[PDB]
């Protein structure tokens, strides 16, 4: 039976997994550490390609409604603005397999400015890991093949949220009244 | 207690339940009708702002790869689009509240020429439902703020996602090509 | 002298000089027969990175507006389109150098499946220009560094927009139509 | 006559007028400070809808190659960051209209936190016009219906065009690093 009854209830619990095992790697008091890092860049990079990428602009809207600048979707654009970060900057490099050759180049020429790397990428030994200064680790579970694009999208969303929340926690009344301004502007445009 | 591994277990709770409250409202007959309707559209416009946009945009990357012609972000020009639309075109509308003008109008644009109007909104009274021929439910349960936009997010791409495997098992055999020849192009940029 | 007003008039002269000799390369009865190809396409595709993707998405908004079925900017993406398009599609490539990996894959994907390339770029031997079945010349003149890109955004655009006034030619009632459905539409935002 | 020769000599003309009337507006001393300004932004934001947003797009490429923080395409994303912007910071208003609600609730956000506003629209007194701290005019010239939104468009860009080369002149060193760091880059990409 492939019913669409079936498919929904073995897809939520596809995604459950990958929450529960993403989560059950996360070292809590290195992540702390990675959110403090966050949260003093004066300016933030994330990068990434197809559905990482669009993890990362989930992220990136947030981050930049509580005042983060934040830098888009094309690759080449990505590195130039990779070689022009500076210590202190931070990018977030959201890829799965690790093993794009953009995302790669960029986490290179990012470190080589001085800049603090920071990947969200799989359970496996890849050149992103290997140049990332902290490695926060998305896990799919075992999934079947039509859906292993969504639960790898649910694991990666799974760490950049606690990012997000964590990063609220440092600002909160900034962070409250960053909120209140964006809610009161865009019901403007009702 | 507001530590990360607190925050992580909750934020997940929430997230499963988001998923179990929505697919409780899911009426599977009516929607293998959705899935036939969008199937035969000669042309699929999926539009949103914020989030709801990203969720979109998500969907339309997977639904491209299998061979469906999908139109962007600026809201002006998704206007534009909406009205050139035509009999048998669909537009998936997705909008939690449902009341975003923008969105609203894209809506009464496509109905206008005749195209079929397919909503992804929360489980209330909005103008988007009320235009809608078709309104697919996302519930994102009750929710802490700091966590609203990403279990609307996870309720928001339970449909989706269950609306692309349903359109795979239309057409496995030319979606299992298309991925393949995708797969190939891409390794190709290694 | 290098002042803003010397600046000023020599980059004017510079697309002064990028129009003409851009111009000065068009065979009219050729570019007559490719518009004529685009205006029959079912789904046209505009690749491109950098600049050459906005010149792109420029002439992509235009046609969206009167009724053309327009794919975006992620080359991974662009790949998974280009393997999906049919006899009868159009890609447009827009690459100045025409030697960008991701969009010689692009072309040569589309053109396996059957669909129609038509190359804007350089006058240069290019892997592009090879792959392409109709190839328009955009031709930056001799320009200075500080202005290079702009000189041959310039050139791409004359292009491009002799395209779209010669496909509102084609059809100009269903033209006139939408556009101002589209102006109706959007001054409801205001 | 309509041919294509008669439409491609006469849009060019119609370029060169609307760069010929935009550049005698120009007060040179004053866009002179208005580089500067923006030079010692420490974030830049871009506004803009339609082809204006890609106008700016253009621009903030060229920015980030050579080092600056710029923030993007959702007008309620584009809200949210006028309203953390502070002191320092520039807003770049791009709207041939300067009457679009979008850019003027961002343009006003942006005042009221302090920011330095910037505007880049027609010769008309707009709300964007009265609410802008300095204004540089956009003059299409007396445009054909066809043809209206490329002239503007080549009027535009040949404003943002002089603010790139202004800025490349104030910091000259480090953008021809920043170029050979970019161009060295992409190549790796080949
Ligand atoms: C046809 C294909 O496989 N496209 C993939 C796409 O599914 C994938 O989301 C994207 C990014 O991957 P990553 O997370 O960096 O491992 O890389 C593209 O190449
Ligand atoms: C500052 C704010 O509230 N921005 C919101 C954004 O969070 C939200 O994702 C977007 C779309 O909402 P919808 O799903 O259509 O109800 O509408 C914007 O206005
Ligand atoms: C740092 C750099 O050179 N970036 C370039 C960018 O300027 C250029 O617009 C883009 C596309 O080039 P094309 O028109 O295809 O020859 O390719 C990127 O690699
Ligand atoms: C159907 C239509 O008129 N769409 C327009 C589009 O052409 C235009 O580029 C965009 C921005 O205008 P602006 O430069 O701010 O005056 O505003 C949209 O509404």
């Amino acid at each position: 039976d492939d019913s669409l009854e079936v498919i929904a209830r073995k897809l939520n619990r596809e995604k459950e997994l990958a929450l529960e095992q993403t989560c059950a790697l996360l070292d809590y008091a290195r992540l702390q550490k990675i959110i403090e890092v966050i949260s003093k860049a004066p300016f933030i990079q994330i990068t990434g390609l197809g559905g990482s990428a669009l993890v990362g602009r989930d992220l990136s809207f947030k981050l930049m409604k509580i005042g983060y600048r934040v830098a888009e979707a094309d690759t080449h654009v990505q590195a130039t603005v990779s070689q022009a970060l500076k210590k202190g900057d931070v990018q977030i490099a959201i890829s799965y397999s690790g093993s794009k050759k953009e995302i790669v180049l960029c986490a290179e020429a990012a470190r080589k400015q001085g800049a603090t790397v920071i990947a969200i990428t799989s359970l496996t030994d890849s050149p992103l890991r290997r140049l990332a200064h902290f490695t926060l680790d998305t896990v799919s579970g075992e999934t079947e093949w039509r859906s292993s694009s969504m639960s790898t999208r649910t694991a990666q969303n799974s760490v950049t949220d606690l990012l997000f929340v964590g990063l609220v926690q440092l600002n909160d009344v900034e962070s409250l009244k960053m909120i209140q301004r964006s809610s009161e502007l865009t019901q403007r445009l009702k």
